[PDB]
């Protein structure tokens, strides 16, 4: 048990042998965030070991209303489940490696570690992953907009488990100073939120967001306040009128119950996709995350300045507009809309709380003019909407993330934008159906990289090849002293310095970088 056994300071654990690495699961890096630690600050783990802690158990997901979850119930996890999962290759030969550090995504809701698998990393053998568990839904990202329930719980715990790496990785093999934080869809935008921060470069080295950033207009959001007294209303806390009674109350309440209440804000399945995530805390919240606009923190230059890359797929906006092609009994889910555009629309592109009534249908008749023109929704005008929720979802945020940070930032940032259509992926369980080319949708990138039971088990010949380029690309980028990066044979070229943003476009056979006046 030479290699089994790690020293913390709390004591020795012992991982599993499994084959081709190691595994160290489960190690609790905050006290569990239960009772009177709901709704706070992440506090370090203080326990101490008197025996031999037990890290051979799947890392537990965090208490959450899974969208992937199929039945009227999608409660899953627990909510004590702030934890880090280590994984390290198996290795004769070479003991020390660079690490990655892993925020799922989740749309700030749901997901978890196990979810995102570890076997195609590992296979590669060129760095040390860290699966990072954070609070998530309202248990993550309640908030009144004062400092009496400030919120952004879950990038707090995802911090407090960055210094953990810091503090530990090295008892592991692990070298602190390589650390790349990576993450997709909400864990990329968590990534960026990280990097936001000031002393960012003293947690790592380098940074990548697939399909996800801070400007995204599901990341941070306005109307919060009464989203969280809209849930005390649902679990019989209507008479606090007050954010410290509002919190008092629903600290009273099993947190299933406050997580199973998630539904009442779901009002089209599960749409809006993020009724609880990041948002700015005001400037008396001591220990804030995030206070400004990233923009206007992107503008200062008070930023970590790391290397980023940025990247989108061509159809991300697949999730979630793939649920508009999901068949019923009267006909497509996405014919209602030729009625509930101005009410929907809203809910489903994140502007119902940045815009006055009037204009917001005045931006849901602009962009249906736009991308639609005068087509019925219906399946034939599908595409044009996926194409719609791609930009506003998806795209724009990256273009807009790449503009900032080119122009205000020193540090060498970097996109790519892919186009390889999966046999199967996310549309196909959004919409219940394999009869539309969906094209290539949010997620097709990043399980070749941590694979999952969404997409087919076996990779096609390009993508097992796609998959060694992207894994190589991050093991590089971790160990990078000049922070230059590389997919296959092409280099990544920075786009600070060029008129045009530089895009590498990833394709099925391979690769190439492109010069833009706006994104394609």
């Amino acid at each position: 048990d030479d290699p089994l056994l790690v020293q913390l300071p709390q004591g020795v654990l012992r991982g599993r042998d499994n084959g081709s690495y190691y595994s160290y699961e489960s190690i609790p890096y905050a006290e569990p965030p239960t009772g009177d630690l709901r709704f706070e600050a992440p506090e370090p783990y203080k326990q101490k070991w008197s025996d031999i802690f037990d890290a051979t158990k799947t890392p537990v997901a965090c208490l959450q209303w899974d969208q992937f979850t199929p039945g009227a119930n999608k409660l899953v996890g627990e909510e004590d489940c702030l934890t880090v999962s280590v994984y390290k290759p198996k290795n004769s030969k070479r003991n020390s490696f660079p690490v990655v550090a892993h925020i799922h995504g989740g749309a700030f809701m749901f997901g978890a570690a196990w979810q995102n698998g570890h076997e195609n990393v590992m296979r590669e053998g060129k760095f040390i992953l860290v699966k990072i568990s954070y609070r998530l839904g309202p248990l993550g990202f309640l908030s009144t907009g004062d400092r009496d329930l400030p919120g952004n719980y879950g990038l707090k715990d995802q911090r407090l488990a960055l210094k953990w790496i810091k503090q530990n990785i090295a008892s592991f093999g692990g070298e602190p100073q390589n650390v790349l934080l990576v993450g997709h869809s909400a864990g990329g935008a968590s990534v960026h939120l990280q990097m936001l921060r000031e002393d960012f470069g003293q947690l790592a080295k380098a940074a990548f967001s697939f399909s996800g950033n801070a400007l995204d207009p599901w990341v941070i959001q306005k109307g919060a306040r009464e989203r969280a007294f809209e849930l005390g209303r649902s679990v019989g806390c209507e008479s606090a009128e007050d954010s410290a009674s509002l919190k008092k109350c629903l600290k009273s309440k099993p947190a299933s119950e406050l997580v199973t209440a998630v539904r009442k804000f779901l009002i089209f399945s599960y749409v809006p996709f993020a009724p609880f995530s990041p948002v700015l805390e005001p400037s008396d919240a001591p220990g804030a995350f995030i206070t400004q606009d990233p923009r206007d923190v992107i503008k200062s230059g008070k930023f970590g300045q790391v290397p980023w890359a940025v990247s989108y797929v061509t159809e991300d906006g697949g999730y979630n507009a793939a649920l508009l092609l999901k068949e019923r009994k009267s006909g497509v889910v996405i014919d209602d809309l030729n009625e509930r555009w101005l009410e929907l629309a809203p809910y489903l592109l994140f502007y119902r709380d940045t815009k006055t009534k009037k204009d917001m249908d005045d931006y849901s008749r602009k962009i249906k003019q736009e991308y639609i023109g005068n087509q019925r929704f219906d399946i034939g005008s599908y595409s044009e909407l996926q194409r719609l929720f791609t930009d506003i979802l998806f795209k724009n945020g990256t273009q807009e993330s790449l503009d900032l940070h080119r122009k205000y930032g020193k540090s060498p940032v970097y996109a790519y934008v892919y186009d390889n259509p999966a046999e199967k992926g996310i549309a196909q369980v959004l919409a219940n159906r394999t009869d539309y080319d969906f094209g290539t949708v949010h997620g097709d990138d990043y399980s070749l990289i941590f694979e999952n039971s969404v997409r087919d088990v076996e990779m096609r010949p390009d993508e097992q090849i796609i998959s060694r380029n992207f894994i190589n690309m991050l093991a590089d980028f971790a160990s990078s002293d000049d922070g230059s990066l590389k997919y296959g044979e092409c280099d990544f070229k920075d786009n600070v310095g060029s008129e045009k943003f530089q895009l590498l476009a990833i394709y099925t056979d391979g690769c190439q970088n492109r010069q833009h006046v706006e994104f394609p």
